[PDB]
RNA sequence: UUUU
């Protein structure tokens, strides 16, 4: 069947769409070559559509049918609870889209009458109406990247399809738990979203060490969400239905499956009819959990067919990275070839063909890889990195365009040990932040999907609990990692690394001098900027009131919000 | 204007 069906009515905006980096006297401090930057807009959505729209052929062999049965048996283990409206409302991000029915995120979190009195009517319908497709909206997401080295190759806008605010709250009421528990339950260590970046690195290594002669690789299917067949979605529901649900829970899951998840009509920001979606909806709660299981399923099934000795895979939504036992160069090469032939048969073609790798630091998945460096005492230390182009790109864009969701903060947390995040991001912003003095001002960034309100003043404690004290003392970085950073810098036109120690030494001492948590930031977050690094003892609060549940499971697109870690 |  066709992933989508268009009518002519267009994907339209509802706000002003910039798409160039304004000559921000501060952006020039973080990035000279402004040009190198841009932000997707509506004007390039159709290109996205054409890319996205295609026919789907899928066939199900035995391996698939068996693997699935297995997953269901683990699923049978889980038990999910229904969620109270209060519980769902409070999970709604403070800035989520408002409802056509005259009420928004704020009215919800505060449990307005007009709000709940809708969520309630919405949840009743989900029990009274079992066939009617449910209306979804289609927007183009605003996204900033760096101009492709092909001077002109710009990424077309991404697309987001989400159901009304009321339908989203009910989703949480019926699946939140399922989605927060069931995945792991089914996939064991294969579930990516359960690790912090250091647990991921750790896992990736032990695993790579567990093979006599390891061979790893990753597989990136093309436009995953469109490759998802209404069959794929129905199967996912079979998995969900193995949990021990409450009838209204169980029934809602049913209703949403046929009414929202398998597909439905598309409306634009202006009430116009855009057409039909018959593939995964990018903006649903089940979006991630559904992708993780499908990638997992189809891959574990492809592995058997292709015959890869001792496969240990790591799934993260449509993101996949499998490590196994090598059988020979000319052997592995063909083996993987069979793997892509199976995956494809399952309606999961690759963007680029997968390539077997024999270096762990070379395998890259989820636009990041495993590199090495050294801690204080110099004991080798693994940390998870990535190419900083986008991150630096996005950060300069935000510096000039106060953005709703600060990708920079998110980067800092996740990649805290990276050379680029310590010397360039942390510096650039704490200078900004400290010049306006907004250290208490809690901004929003996001992790594995869900949103999070954090106070920059707590990075110290948060950074340690996720990376350890090594996060604040890594020095011998790998030559290759170093060149990757250096180069990106040159590209965007950013001043060499050694030049930031100076910009730091200061900002770091203007915090030292503010005492308190501020002074704590200055001590740990900038110890690399002093010609005399001082020893760092564990942070008291850090490991103490470490409010968690952070890396338990993905929710990208789910509209999930949590405000813990001060 | 919503956060795959
Ligand atoms: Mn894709
Ligand atoms: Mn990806």
């Amino acid at each position: 069947s066709m992933s989508y069906t268009w009518t002519g009515a267009l994907i339209t905006p509802c706000a002003a769409e910039e798409s160039k980096l304004p000559i921000n006297p501060l952006s020039n401090s973080l990035l000279r070559h402004h040009n190198m930057v841009y932000a997707t807009t509506s004007r390039s959505a159709s290109l996205r559509q054409k890319k996205v729209t295609f026919d789907r052929l899928q066939v199900l062999d035995d391996h698939y049918r068996d693997v699935l049965k297995e997953m269901k048996a683990k699923a049978s283990t889980v038990k999910a609870k229904l969620l109270s409206i209060e519980e769902a409302c409070k999970l709604t991000p403070p800035h989520s889209a408002k409802s056509k029915f005259g009420y928004g995120a704020k009215d919800v979190r505060n449990l307005s009458s007009r709000a709940v009195n809708h969520i309630r009517s919405v949840w009743e319908d989900l029990l009274e109406d079992t066939e009617t497709p449910i209306d979804t909206t289609i927007m183009a997401k605003s996204e900033v990247f760096c101009v492709q080295p092909e001077k002109g190759g710009r990424k077309p806008a991404r697309l987001i399809v989400f159901p009304d605010l009321g339908v989203r709250v009910c989703e949480k009421m019926a699946l939140y738990d399922v989605v927060s528990t069931l995945p792991q339950a089914v996939m064991g260590s294969s579930y990516g979203f359960q690790y912090s970046p250091k647990q991921r690195v750790e896992f990736l290594v032990n695993t790579w060490k567990s093979k006599k002669c390891p061979m790893g690789f990753s597989y990136d299917t093309r436009c995953f969400d469109s490759t998802v067949t209404e069959s794929d979605i129905r199967v996912e529901e079979s998995i969900y239905q193995c949990c021990d649900l409450a009838p209204e829970a169980r029934q809602a899951i049913r209703s949403l499956t046929e009414r929202l998840y398998i597909g439905g009509p598309l409306t634009n920001s202006k009430g116009q009819n855009c057409g039909y979606r018959r593939c995964r909806a990018s903006g649903v709660l089940t979006t991630s959990c559904g992708n993780t299981l499908t990638c997992y399923l189809k891959a574990t099934a492809a592995c058997r067919a292709a015959k890869l000795q001792d496969c240990t895979m790591l799934v993260n939504g449509d993101d996949l990275v499998v490590i196994c036992e090598s059988a020979g160069t000319q052997e592995d090469a063909a083996a993987l070839r069979a793997f892509t032939e199976a995956m494809t048969r399952y309606s999961a073609p690759p963007g680029d063909p997968p390539q077997p790798e024999y270096d762990l630091e070379l395998i890259t998945s989820c636009s990041s890889n495993v590199s090495v460096a050294h801690d204080a005492s110099g004991k080798r230390v693994y940390y998870l990195t990535r190419d900083p182009t986008t991150p630096l790109a996005r950060a300069a864009w935000e510096t000039a365009r106060h953005t709703p969701i600060n990708s920079w903060l998110g980067n800092i947390i996740m990649y805290a040990p990276t050379l680029w995040a310590r010397m360039i991001l942390m510096t650039h912003f704490f200078s900004i932040l400290l010049a306006q003095e907004q250290l208490e001002k809690a901004l929003d960034c996001q992790i594995y999907g869900a949103c999070y309100s954090i106070e920059p003043l707590d990075l110290p404690q948060i950074i340690e609990r996720l990376h350890g004290l090594s996060a604040f003392t890594l020095h011998s970085y790998s030559p290759g990692e170093i060149n990757r950073v250096a180069s990106c810098l040159r590209k965007l036109g950013v001043p060499p690394l050694r030049t930031w120690r100076h910009r730091a030494r200061s900002v770091r001492a203007k915090l030292l001098s503010q005492g308190g948590r501020a002074a704590t930031c200055g001590r740990y977050l900038f110890n690399w900027a002093v010609r005399t690094k001082l020893k760092l003892t564990p942070i008291p609060a850090a490991s103490q009131l470490d409010l968690s549940g952070w890396f338990v499971a993905g929710y990208s697109g789910g509209d999930i919000y949590h405000s813990l870690s001060r």
